[PDB]
Protein backbone atom coordinates (compact mmCIF):
# COMPACT_ATOMS: atom_id res chain seq x y z
CA UNK A 1 0.00 0.00 0.00
CA UNK A 2 0.97 3.90 -0.61
CA UNK A 3 0.39 4.76 3.20
CA UNK A 4 -1.08 2.92 6.32
CA UNK A 5 -4.85 3.40 6.75
CA UNK A 6 -4.88 4.13 10.46
CA UNK A 7 -2.66 6.61 12.20
CA UNK A 8 -1.98 4.79 15.66
CA UNK A 9 0.89 2.81 14.69
CA UNK A 10 2.06 -0.27 16.66
CA UNK A 11 5.73 -1.33 16.85
CA UNK A 12 7.26 -4.33 18.17
CA UNK A 13 10.86 -5.25 18.70
CA UNK A 14 11.02 -8.93 18.21
CA UNK A 15 14.99 -9.40 18.77
CA UNK A 16 17.92 -7.50 19.81
CA UNK A 17 21.16 -7.02 18.88
CA UNK A 18 23.97 -7.53 20.91
CA UNK A 19 26.25 -4.65 19.60
CA UNK A 20 24.08 -2.25 22.17
CA UNK A 21 22.13 -1.78 25.37
CA UNK A 22 19.07 -2.64 25.22
CA UNK A 23 17.89 0.46 26.79
CA UNK A 24 20.03 2.27 24.34
CA UNK A 25 18.27 -0.03 21.23
CA UNK A 26 15.16 1.08 22.31
CA UNK A 27 15.76 4.67 22.82
CA UNK A 28 17.31 4.94 19.43
CA UNK A 29 14.00 3.23 17.71
CA UNK A 30 12.17 5.59 20.31
CA UNK A 31 13.89 8.82 18.77
CA UNK A 32 13.59 7.25 15.37
CA UNK A 33 9.94 7.08 15.43
CA UNK A 34 9.71 10.44 17.62
CA UNK A 35 11.02 12.31 14.42
CA UNK A 36 8.37 11.14 11.93
CA UNK A 37 5.06 11.57 14.54
CA UNK A 38 6.14 15.17 15.07
CA UNK A 39 5.46 15.98 11.57
CA UNK A 40 2.89 13.38 10.69
CA UNK A 41 -1.01 12.79 12.31
CA UNK A 42 0.97 9.15 12.99
CA UNK A 43 1.63 7.49 16.94
CA UNK A 44 3.86 5.06 17.18
CA UNK A 45 3.16 2.72 20.50
CA UNK A 46 5.77 0.20 21.56
CA UNK A 47 3.50 -3.43 21.70
CA UNK A 48 4.63 -7.09 22.76
CA UNK A 49 2.70 -8.38 19.81
CA UNK A 50 3.18 -9.85 16.92
CA UNK A 51 0.75 -8.67 15.30
CA UNK A 52 2.11 -5.04 15.47
CA UNK A 53 1.98 -3.28 12.31
CA UNK A 54 5.72 -2.84 12.51
CA UNK A 55 8.10 -5.60 13.17
CA UNK A 56 11.67 -4.75 13.72
CA UNK A 57 14.29 -7.37 13.50
CA UNK A 58 17.61 -7.79 13.60
CA UNK A 59 19.28 -10.34 10.99
CA UNK A 60 22.09 -11.82 8.95
CA UNK A 61 22.18 -13.54 5.69
CA UNK A 62 18.87 -14.58 4.61
CA UNK A 63 16.55 -14.19 7.28
CA UNK A 64 13.33 -15.62 6.65
CA UNK A 65 12.35 -12.67 4.19
CA UNK A 66 14.02 -13.59 0.26
CA UNK A 67 15.83 -10.90 0.46
CA UNK A 68 19.19 -11.80 2.00
CA UNK A 69 21.62 -9.06 3.62
CA UNK A 70 25.12 -9.31 2.67
CA UNK A 71 27.74 -9.34 5.78
CA UNK A 72 29.63 -5.63 6.83
CA UNK A 73 29.00 -3.03 5.24
CA UNK A 74 27.14 -2.65 1.64
CA UNK A 75 23.12 -3.40 2.31
CA UNK A 76 22.84 -2.14 6.08
CA UNK A 77 18.64 -2.61 6.53
CA UNK A 78 15.28 -2.61 5.02
CA UNK A 79 11.74 -2.06 5.13
CA UNK A 80 8.32 -2.98 3.71
CA UNK A 81 6.17 -0.50 2.52
CA UNK A 82 2.37 -0.06 4.66
CA UNK A 83 0.12 -2.95 4.75
CA UNK A 84 -0.22 -6.50 6.20
CA UNK A 85 1.87 -9.22 7.61
CA UNK A 86 5.67 -8.15 6.67
CA UNK A 87 4.44 -5.42 5.11
CA UNK A 88 5.81 -2.39 7.13
CA UNK A 89 8.43 -3.95 8.53
CA UNK A 90 11.76 -3.28 9.25
CA UNK A 91 14.99 -5.54 9.13
CA UNK A 92 18.61 -4.73 10.44
CA UNK A 93 21.49 -6.32 9.18
CA UNK A 94 23.77 -7.17 12.24
CA UNK A 95 26.57 -7.94 10.63
CA UNK A 96 26.83 -4.22 10.84
CA UNK A 97 28.55 -2.75 14.08
CA UNK A 98 25.32 -0.44 15.08
CA UNK A 99 26.44 2.11 17.29
CA UNK A 100 25.25 6.09 17.74
CA UNK A 101 27.49 6.70 14.51
CA UNK A 102 30.38 9.29 15.86
CA UNK A 103 32.58 6.66 16.30
CA UNK A 104 32.83 3.41 14.69
CA UNK A 105 30.06 1.34 12.84
CA UNK A 106 26.28 2.92 11.82
CA UNK A 107 23.58 5.04 13.58
CA UNK A 108 21.22 3.03 14.77
CA UNK A 109 19.10 5.88 15.22
CA UNK A 110 19.80 7.13 11.27
CA UNK A 111 19.12 4.30 9.55
CA UNK A 112 16.40 3.70 11.89
CA UNK A 113 14.89 6.96 11.15
CA UNK A 114 15.25 6.31 7.27
CA UNK A 115 13.42 2.62 7.51
CA UNK A 116 10.85 3.74 9.35
CA UNK A 117 10.43 6.57 6.55
CA UNK A 118 10.26 3.75 3.78
CA UNK A 119 8.07 1.82 6.13
CA UNK A 120 5.53 4.34 6.22
CA UNK A 121 5.84 4.50 2.32
CA UNK A 122 8.41 6.98 1.36
CA UNK A 123 10.79 6.01 -1.27
CA UNK A 124 14.12 7.66 -1.90
CA UNK A 125 14.78 11.38 -2.00
CA UNK A 126 16.79 13.07 -4.68
CA UNK A 127 18.17 15.68 -1.93
CA UNK A 128 21.39 14.59 -0.54
CA UNK A 129 20.89 16.10 2.22
CA UNK A 130 17.42 14.36 2.69
CA UNK A 131 16.84 11.45 5.43
CA UNK A 132 15.11 9.37 2.93
CA UNK A 133 18.43 9.66 0.15
CA UNK A 134 19.62 6.33 -0.68
CA UNK A 135 23.06 6.89 0.89
CA UNK A 136 23.95 6.33 4.35
CA UNK A 137 26.43 9.40 6.09
CA UNK A 138 26.76 10.23 9.59
CA UNK A 139 25.68 13.26 11.02
CA UNK A 140 24.68 15.23 14.53
CA UNK A 141 22.47 17.58 13.34
CA UNK A 142 18.86 17.77 12.22
CA UNK A 143 17.82 14.61 9.85
CA UNK A 144 14.92 15.40 8.44
CA UNK A 145 14.86 18.04 4.89
CA UNK A 146 11.91 19.73 3.51
CA UNK A 147 11.89 16.97 0.43
CA UNK A 148 11.55 14.44 3.62
CA UNK A 149 8.27 16.94 5.14
CA UNK A 150 6.67 17.15 1.76
CA UNK A 151 7.07 13.58 1.30
CA UNK A 152 5.32 12.66 4.10
CA UNK A 153 2.80 14.85 4.29
CA UNK A 154 1.52 14.43 0.76
CA UNK A 155 0.85 10.84 1.99
CA UNK A 156 -0.80 12.10 5.46
CA UNK A 157 -1.37 15.69 5.18
C1 LIG B 1 22.07 1.11 -1.87
C2 LIG B 1 20.69 1.23 -1.22
C3 LIG B 1 19.64 1.49 -2.30
O1 LIG B 1 20.37 0.05 -0.47
N1 LIG B 1 19.90 0.16 0.70
C4 LIG B 1 18.69 -0.47 0.92
C5 LIG B 1 17.76 0.63 1.47
O2 LIG B 1 17.53 1.60 0.83
N2 LIG B 1 17.14 0.49 2.77
O3 LIG B 1 16.41 1.33 3.15
C6 LIG B 1 18.00 -1.00 -0.38
C7 LIG B 1 18.52 -2.37 -0.83
C8 LIG B 1 16.49 -1.16 -0.17
S1 LIG B 1 20.91 0.03 1.78
O4 LIG B 1 20.63 -1.08 2.70
O5 LIG B 1 22.24 -0.10 1.19
C9 LIG B 1 20.76 1.61 2.71
C10 LIG B 1 21.37 2.80 2.18
C11 LIG B 1 21.24 4.07 2.89
C12 LIG B 1 20.51 4.10 4.12
C13 LIG B 1 20.35 5.43 4.90
C14 LIG B 1 20.42 5.41 6.25
C15 LIG B 1 20.30 6.75 7.06
C16 LIG B 1 20.17 7.92 6.40
C17 LIG B 1 20.14 7.95 4.86
C18 LIG B 1 20.24 6.77 4.15
C19 LIG B 1 19.90 2.92 4.65
C20 LIG B 1 20.03 1.64 3.94
CA1 LIG C 1 25.56 -5.47 5.25
CA1 LIG D 1 3.85 -5.56 9.37
CA1 LIG E 1 26.27 -6.44 14.87
ZN1 LIG F 1 14.39 -8.66 5.73
ZN1 LIG G 1 16.40 3.18 1.77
Amino acid sequence: DLKWHHHNITYWIQNYSEDLPRAVIDDAFARAFALWSAVTPLTFTRVYSRDADIVIQFGVAEHGDGYPFDGKDGLLAHAFPPGPGIQGDAHFDDDELWSLGKGVGYSLFLVAAHEFGHALGLDHSSVPEALMYPMYRFTEGPPLHKDDVNGIRHLYG
